[PDB]
């Protein structure tokens, strides 16, 4: 059956009440978390009793989602946009 994590992710990203904290890009291709801190503080607890961002990202990685590291080191860090490896 669909894993509980995915059920929760699909539910949270599609719930308009979470819009400020996590939403699909307007293209519908990536999942955007504008600010890590607000998301962890206001959204995460609603779906996972005792979790944290590292746990959330670890689960995302297993399903093909990645925050591409395209900015040189030393050259924000709070914005997290996720893109999936699997393409059409």
């Amino acid at each position: 059956a669909r894993p509980a994590f995915v059920n929760k992710l699909w539910s949270m990203v599609n719930d308009k009440s979470n819009e400020k904290f996590i939403h699909w890009s307007t293209s519908g291709e990536s999942i955007v978390v504008p600010n890590r801190e607000r998301f962890v503080q206001e959204v995460l607890p609603k779906y996972f009793k005792h979790s944290n961002f590292a746990s959330f990202v670890r689960q995302l990685n297993m399903y093909g989602w990645h925050k591409v590291q395209d900015v040189k080191s030393g050259s924000n860090d709070s914005r997290w946009e996720f893109e999936n490896e699997r393409h059409a």
